[PDB]
């Protein structure tokens, strides 16, 4: 009834030595997880949590996505956990996690830290996560203003943290987006609403890359595009 068509783009960026970013996009499992460490224990990181989601994505559909994705979740943290309990030679090590699995007209949203997903839906842009950093705390508050928003954040570590699960709507005509801060840090919500309105998936995929890359490339940028249609 109800079909996936994705488009999954990584790129390392015009500064950063490694891609640190790990990305997943199937029919089923779309994920995207920013890994940070010393001396790239950050794709190490970011790896091992999409190699725990991976799994969602062929299992027979569906049951209750948000603990499926929970118990994948807590599946890759510990992994991390595991590897720096082998080698304090990667203590410190984590990723974001942002991740969306669907069945039917429903899909579960599973996040922590600042990558981020964004719904394009009867034409409007909607983030649907909510950064997990300092900067989030303070602008919420009204401490310091959106502008000088423009790290300190939670991060899958090995260390136990429950991510935020979301039931929502998945609906024929949405258009959704999952990224790295690499993409949202150099380019505003306003373009990439821009980018999201070219049709085709993997096209629309290509120009938030590009729109990063042509804003500095500062960090790795990864995007996942996808539609949901009949
Ligand atoms: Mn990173
Ligand atoms: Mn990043």
């Amino acid at each position: 009834t109800l079909v996936l068509r994705y488009a999954a783009r990584s790129d390392r960026g015009l500064v950063r030595a490694n891609n640190e970013d790990s990305v997943y996009a199937g029919a089923r499992l779309l994920a995207l997880a920013d890994g940070m460490g010393g001396h790239a224990a950050g794709e190490v990181a970011s790896q091992l949590v999409i190699a725990a989601l991976a799994h969602l994505d062929d299992d027979e559909p569906g049951g209750d996505l948000l603990a499926k994705l929970d118990a994948a979740v807590r599946a890759g943290n510990s992994a991390i956990a595991a590897q720096v309990e082998m080698e304090p030679d990667l203590e410190g090590m984590g990723t974001t996690l942002t991740a969306i699995l669907f069945a039917g007209n429903r899909l579960g949203l599973v996040h922590i830290g600042d990558s981020r997903g964004y719904l394009l839906r009867d034409g409007e842009l909607t983030q649907i996560t909510k950064d997990d950093t300092f900067v989030q705390t303070l602008v919420d508050e009204g401490r310091i203003t959106p502008e000088e928003a423009h790290l300190i954040m939670r991060a899958l570590t090995g260390h136990e943290v429950e991510p935020t699960l979301t039931m929502r709507e998945a609906r024929a005509g949405d258009r959704y987006l999952l990224c790295s801060d690499g993409l949202s840090d150099p380019v505003s919500d306003e373009t990439i609403l821009e980018a999201l309105q070219i049709p085709e998936v993997a096209e629309s995929a290509h120009r938030l890359i590009e729109l990063a890359l042509r804003g500095g490339g500062p960090d790795n940028v990864t995007v996942v595009v996808a539609d949901v249609v009949d």
